[PDB]
């Protein structure tokens, strides 16, 4: 029975359209060479981000209504077009969905939801409080050092963020009493999004098998006469990777302190509320087999490259087998409404990026700078691409495909302005990983962690702006100076 | 806190399982020129609708189980692959997700929520029941009328029954007190569920433009040179139509009776409830000029064809306009489960049903048809393709698909055995109509209908299995006079 509506913030609406508008009306005044379908695609791409921000129609409402509006102007079909000879020129809406990152990251709420409900994540937390409970800062440290042990392992961000840490911070910030989307946020849960955020990022820095960016930057450089390897990457970031690793935290927690940062007894705590939980029982023993093997495949996928363990698969295989055991009911896993959000709203962005970069934009940005810097010694000319292909990654969403389309054209015009092979690729590597300090979409992690409710999307961005050019500052500085110390250049 | 597991059907995995395995073993004997793959995946389709059946690991588990082994064996991969021209090969799982029926029903669904919210479609049906309350069979004919009106201007079945007729029938047996998944669900509610699926198909039958399926008939015929036209089409179905909402419903009400068959007082009743829920209310009326607007663009859709109006961003359309309009929060819409399962569970299996037709199965059928029927009158040569059509669609989902693939060859062997070519070619239409009349996964109506839970898969098979008997003996014989009558041959 209902009688009112329900209240929407009407007042978000303002600042999107209103851009939205003012570009649109620029279409005619553009930068020229680009495509008008591109501006009005990046008008409509700007608005959307604006109204995740401002919050109005939260992010699925207007999400789907960007990918609606998208729709309306022609700029984008419902079902793929094809060229007569079977190839998609146009990509619809409906191909958004299949999308392994969205997918990967739903299973991986579900897995943690039945994670939650055996009783699995809270026994952890206990544990990893009982060992590090005093000086949360030193939970922040030991979830940082669990993900770069397991940067390792397991190639694929998203499922360390996912499958492992986000369960374990939840589980310690429903242990501290802090329930997210509330005032008690703040206690300690912030902190910890954040940091795993970043140890995530840190991670992906260290190992050359991080993530599949830098795979792409291995290929496009080796296309480019300069051979990457583990040992080398390895050997190349450990020094700047520690100094952020010794940085970071520390900025944080100057910046965005948890409001408990000692509990002096949380060692007799965490063993009486062991003693209390009872023994081990028959399903949280079970989740701790799936877990496990999850985690077993997600790392054979990084010897061999088979669809049996495509990092996706893996985590529709293991909720199955938690379906088939009954540990975990289905109507559960329809429940859990992040998994589709996440679907909706990461589907929509990684579309509206995918048609952002087809229909010519960051081609053109591109040749621009192609065009643009030549008469500039070697070294500022590193900086300018360097810091290019940081700020450009508030117009992506893949992370992958943000170096597709500009690692060899950057690298090229450094190795044409003087600059070393080897210093200009790793460089633009590092800073192809450490674009994740943005936005809520750069990359999965990013979409899982500041969505949830821990952490407002304002504070989000602010705090990523900052350690962005703190990381920007790091790994060109030092790690600069370090790969001259060892003969990259 | 969890303590011990939740209860599974692993009696219901013993028939799958022997099922699969059994032809498994047969792929060696196999029909020959038959591909191994084909008969594998055919295995694993037949074993994954018998757990449809028997029902261990409701259908998104079966279904999730089934994409999964698929995977395994090598089967389908999960990203798609690529011919190093830019061609799709072979599709994976992740690239199923990206069907227009499914997010249509969900997106449907969604929209019946907000309905059933609001209080309009409790409204409707105390109208409905005011005016045709007496007598349930009368609620019946009154919602077969309402599809029978509707057939005309919505050429999208799944639309009429998503979005029109289930909330209709949703509302009325919640009026009733006949809930579903209970032992009140034979009260009204399965009759009016399973009466509101065979008028979609009837209204299908009766127009061309009742599904795609027909204008694709439409598009072969003249191809093999007969012309259809909606005017043809409907004055040679009028007849057999008319026999058939005459006989089914008494057929229905003679084998599945509701257990309240008279509300006597049914019209004072509705005006009690009708004055004391009030006049109209806001939200009711935005509401309905959604819902009115969406059916507006289902019509357009008829006439022009543009990406607008896909009848599937027309839900999307209709759904974000609940959200901002305040009537729908995307708490509400990121809820009702039923829409994110047929996701899931359609999906899947419109995906094996297109790797079942790619791996060469469904044109072996077709090549084999045409190389044994040679020394038969073309009288009952048409009876075998008749029936050959209709068993067909037990390995299809789409319905599209079916008729693309098996229409244009069954055609030619008919042609070809004599058999007139306007004859031939509307019997196979209408029997590519009434395919439906088998499966929960036929088409999108009866992927809704069938599940909701007001009626069990057991006697949706059976009863349709009859009355699909029933739909062949009356469009075969009784159309094949009525067209003779009026010169079709
Ligand atoms: C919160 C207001 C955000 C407005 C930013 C608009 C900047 C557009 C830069 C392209
Ligand atoms: C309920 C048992 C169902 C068994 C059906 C087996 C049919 C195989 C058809 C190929
Ligand atoms: C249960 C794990 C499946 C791994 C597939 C490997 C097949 C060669
Ligand atoms: C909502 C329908 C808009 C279609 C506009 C097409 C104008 C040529
Ligand atoms: C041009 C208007 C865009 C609105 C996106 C929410
Ligand atoms: C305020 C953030 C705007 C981002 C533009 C892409
Ligand atoms: C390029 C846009 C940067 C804005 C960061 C808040
Ligand atoms: C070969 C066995 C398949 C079982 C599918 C549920
Ligand atoms: C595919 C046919 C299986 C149906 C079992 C009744
Ligand atoms: C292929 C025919 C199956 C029928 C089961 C009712």
């Amino acid at each position: 029975a209902m009688k009112t509506l329900e209240k929407v913030n009407y007042k978000g609406f303002i600042w999107p359209l209103a851009v939205g508008i003012v570009l649109w009306l620029i279409t005619p005044w553009r930068p020229g060479g680009l495509s008008v379908q591109a501006w009005e695609m990046f008008a409509i791409f700007v608005a959307t981000i604006v109204g995740c921000i401002t919050k109005p129609l939260p992010i699925g409402g207007t999400t789907l209504l960007g990918m609606v509006v998208t729709v309306l102007v022609g700029l984008a079909p419902v079902k793929d077009v094809v060229n007569s000879k079977g190839v998609v020129i146009q990509t619809g809406i409906l191909s958004s969905f299949g999308n392994s990152a969205a997918w990967l990251i739903a299973m991986a709420f579900i897995m943690a939801h039945g994670i939650s409900k055996t009783g699995l994540g809270n026994r952890v937390a206990y544990v990893m409080i009982e060992k590090f409970g005093k000086r949360s800062i030193g939970i922040g440290y030991a979830i940082t050092g669990l993900e770069l042990m397991m940067g390792a392992l397991i190639p694929s961000n998203s499922a360390r963020t996912g499958g492992v840490t986000w369960p374990v911070v939840e589980s310690i910030s429903k242990s501290y009493d802090s329930k997210p989307n509330d005032p008690s946020r703040k206690k300690i849960g912030a902190y910890l999004d954040f940091m795993a955020f970043h140890a995530n990022i840190l991670s992906t820095a260290l190992f050359i098998t991080g993530a599949a960016p830098n795979l792409v930057a291995q290929q496009m450089a080796a296309q480019k006469g300069y051979q990457m390897s583990w040992v080398s990457w390895f050997w190349a970031a450990l020094v700047p990777v520690l100094v952020a690793t010794v940085i970071i935290p520390l900025v944080i927690y100057k910046m965005y302190p948890p409001e408990v940062k000692e509990t002096p007894n949380a060692k007799n705590w965490a063993d009486d509320k062991l003693k209390e939980m009872g023994p081990i029982s028959k399903p949280e023993k079970i989740m701790a087999t799936v877990f496990c093997l999850a985690i077993l495949l997600w790392v054979l996928s990084g010897f061999f490259k088979i669809p049996q363990l495509d990092s996706a698969f893996v985590a529709f295989l293991a909720v199955t087998l938690l379906l088939i055991t009954g540990v975990l009911s289905m109507e559960d896993a329809l429940h859990e409404t992040g998994a589709w959000n996440i679907l909706i709203w990461l589907s929509i962005l990684i579309f509206m990026a995918g048609k952002l970069i087809s229909y010519g934009f960051i081609a053109w940005f591109a040749k621009f700078i192609q065009s643009e810097v030549h008469g500039i010694n070697w070294g500022l000319v590193l900086v300018v691409l360097i810091l290019l292909m940081f700020y450009t990654h508030y117009f992506f969403a893949s992370g992958t495909a943000h170096m597709t389309a500009l690692y060899l054209p950057f690298l090229t015009v450094a190795t044409a302005m003087g600059a070393p092979l080897g210093l200009s690729a790793m460089l633009l590597a590092f800073t192809g990983v450490i674009n994740a300090s943005t936005t809520h979409y750069a990359n999965g992690p990013a979409s899982i962690l500041a969505t949830t409710g821990y952490v407002k999307q304002s504070e989000w961005w602010k705090m990523n702006f900052i350690l962005g050019l703190i990381y920007m500052v790091i790994f060109g500085i030092v790690g600069t100076i370090w790969m001259k110390i060892i003969g990259i250049w």
